[PDB]
């Protein structure tokens, strides 16, 4: 008897993984400086407020505006990549609400392909081009 996969490209659980594994490493980030910066003081002196891992395909940063409660709103990407969607995994942006003094708190701001009604997860901004 002979052994082998078939699917391979699991995205739909990689796809559930991701999103619970997003929170996880977005609690982290309002959690480094304890503050919602922008990449301002990441990839010289820290190892982890410069994320953007990959060959140029995960655009992720820090930003918000918090330093003593929970406002940070981080956006990933995804360009030239090749995980969800046909051409571009597209951008996404998450927001932490813990305030430093409840139990966490977060809010979810994809933009990645929407063309279903929305849910959960917002569109993001139009943000600059």
């Amino acid at each position: 008897a002979l052994e082998g996969t078939e699917f391979a490209r699991a995205q739909l659980s990689e796809a559930m993984t991701l999103a619970s594994g997003l929170k996880t490493k977005v609690s982290d980030i309002f959690s480094q400086d304890g503050s919602c910066p922008a990449n301002t003081a990441a990839t010289a002196g820290i190892e982890k407020d410069t994320d953007i891992n990959g060959k140029y395909v995960a655009k992720v940063t820090t930003g918000g505006t918090a330093a003593a409660s929970g406002g940070c709103t981080i956006v990933a990407t995804m360009k030239a990549s090749d995980v969800a969607t046909p051409l571009r995994g597209k951008t996404l942006t998450l927001t932490l609400g813990n305030a430093d003094k409840g139990s966490y708190t977060w809010a979810c701001t994809s933009n990645a392909d929407n063309k279903y009604l929305p849910k959960t997860c917002q569109t993001a901004t139009t943000t600059t081009p």
